[PDB]
């Protein structure tokens, strides 16, 4: 019911490839795997926030939540803890495989920014408006 900015989907994947080489996935099943055209959702509204992904998996989640999800070009199975920091969301995303970090989704109309940092490699995905 509210409206604050809207909802986004997945138009524009980047730097996925670190993360995912950092972890131990191919490079160009990468750019298929976590590749733009994929339906996401994310739809942002004050009190009410909604990230999923359609990729092959069914993965949906809300404010302040937990998600895990395994695909199949990106061989990879990780997880994915939400959290919303008032005008921009959060995921902690671990990854099994040894080099966990955290994911940040910024708050913006015309483009959602999914970015990871850690110390060992980074990874930057974009969600625009429908």
């Amino acid at each position: 019911m509210v409206q604050l900015a809207g909802t986004y989907k997945l138009e524009k994947n980047e730097n996925f490839e670190e993360y995912l080489a950092a972890l131990g996935v191919p490079q160009d099943s990468i750019k298929k795997a976590n590749s733009p055209g994929v339906v996401y959702e994310i739809i942002v509204n004050g009190n009410k926030f909604t990230f999923k992904s359609s990729s092959g998996m069914n993965s949906t989640l809300i404010v302040n939540e937990e998600v895990e999800e395994v695909l199949g070009t990106v061989n990879m199975n990780i997880k994915s803890f939400t959290k919303l920091e008032g005008s921009k969301l959060v995921v902690n995303s671990e990854l099994p495989d040894g080099r966990k970090g955290t994911r940040t989704y910024e708050f913006c109309d015309k483009g959602f920014v999914l970015t990871m940092c850690a110390g060992d490699m980074v990874a930057k995905r974009y969600f625009i408006r429908t």
